[PDB]
């Protein structure tokens, strides 16, 4: 039994984790092959006007680099830009290099956060993609170039290079393929998060998860169609369901349909009345119907 | 800025861990040096523990780190745990101690299924020596640990789940927390409180992060409030002095935030506070300063 957001082991993503420095700055690179990357941030100088990276990558001098893994200092064989990131080629093969992919993901999909400090792990934690690109994670200085990752079947799947936070708390990262999630700019000028929506279909998940637990008490008698749930939930900061596929298994397992949740999501969103669902006192949507159901079934 | 409940990296303490079977038992066991501790839930059929170790035959355990496994030279009762003594040295055991956590302290869990860990998160022992975990079948000998400066303290393996679906493991001395039992009989759990000194400490970094919607301008006295809390689910604050540093940095003394704690337990749940339920109590002062400041 229980719900927890969980990550999953980080050990092979640890082995992976590179400190890089380039004059003042310092923060976190990935090292997989013979290949380092990170934030191209790392050779600004530094604020709070608009860089051109262009430039500064055409003045920078290989040997004020100073990128570790540990105690193992790494010589700088080339730097060559890759959207927001550095691709840098150093000297050495990662002998501890895991099977990995890159993989974008879209909002609404989970994934493992592995905060990163002076080159090495401090913490890891699950979260989930909003629905205006960032994630609610906690990164303070020194964080940037912290990955986030998945884990299917040994093969690492990189999905997040930490770049940003943005005036309101929340944080930004761009893909390994050095595309800012989101549109948003890795130059210190002024950025505000765009509106967000809470993931109905994770909402769901969460809900399904919630009765596998035996929590019951706000399960309502009523239905509401799915098309008119939509019409709701666009006044009312929810996505729109368009496929009901996903709930399947979890329908099954509780005898409870999709629509009766969605008549209990309209009088849960407004108030919880002064009690909680597995400790919350708010919808979350932060789990998907695939946590849920790897987390209670395995 | 931001908080989140994390855990600390699980990678040394991966490589620890591995499936022990017996019968048609199988969990999980944690293999330091050339020793196996595993919940002996794992040689039962109320449960005659001594009686289960008398007739066991050593041949008949399957110990397993990946597709290695290992020989089984003797066994002896500790407790709640089986200490198993195996032919092989674990060339990859870390630097590690025990220690026993006390209620409202954070720990980590990694939960483990057939010998390899599946996923990790972060705890808090709850007054009634419980931790609200996810655990489904064959969870068993999952192990809690803390890494404190390059040691890692294990202080938990898991033992079983109670009516409600909270959690109960032994620590690595094999003493049961809370003292139930590992029998099959029906337990039920004790009563459980919100851990006052950790929702200080979230109100804190609350403050910190630019949350102050739920600030009281009113104060109790520490010793007042504990009065109230014992009736109202909450347990006393004892310790104050660890809460200098986050007082300092915020302009905002523990009397304000007990002042606080009491109005909010009287509009619960009408607004989230840094998007979590308002008396969270999973987050203790060390982990909030850690994740404020480094």
């Amino acid at each position: 039994a229980g719900l927890r957001k969980m990550a999953q082991p980080s050990g092979v993503v640890e082995k992976c984790i590179v400190r890089v420095c380039y004059g003042n700055m310092a923060l976190n690179g990935l090292w997989l092959g013979d290949t380092v990357m990170c934030p191209r941030h790392v050779i600004a100088s530094s604020t709070t006007s608009t860089i051109d990276y262009d430039y500064a990558l055409s003045v920078l001098r290989l040997h004020n680099f100073s990128i570790s893994s540990g105690n193992v200092f790494l010589g700088v064989v080339g730097v060559t830009m890759r959207g927001a990131l550095l691709q840098i080629k150093v000297n050495q093969n990662n002998v501890h290099t895991p099977k990995y992919t890159y993989r974008t993901v879209r909002p609404g999909e989970s994934f493992n956060i592995l905060a990163c400090y002076d080159g090495a792990a401090a913490g890891v934690y699950g979260v989930n993609m909003r629905s205006n690109y960032t994630i609610r994670g906690s990164f303070i200085n020194g964080a940037c170039g912290s990955p986030g990752y998945n884990i299917n079947n040994g093969t690492v799947e990189f999905c997040y290079l930490h770049q940003l936070e943005l005036g309101s708390g929340c944080h930004v990262g761009s893909d390994l393929d050095g595309v800012m999630y989101g549109g948003y700019e890795d130059q210190p000028t002024l950025q505000v998060e765009g509106a967000s929506s809470l993931f109905t279909e994770n909402v769901l998940a969460f809900l399904y998860a919630a009765l596998i637990n035996g929590s019951t008490w706000w399960l309502s008698s009523s239905r509401i169609a799915v098309d008119r749930f939509n019409e709701w939930a666009v006044h009312n900061g929810m996505t729109t369901v368009v496929n009901t596929d996903c709930f399947s298994i979890l329908a099954a397992k509780t005898g409870v349909d999709v629509q009766r949740l969605l008549a209990s999501i309209q009088s849960l969103h407004k108030n919880f009345g002064g009690k909680q669902i597995l400790g919350y006192t708010s919808l979350t949507d932060e789990f998907t119907t695939g946590e849920v159901i790897r987390q209670m079934y395995g």
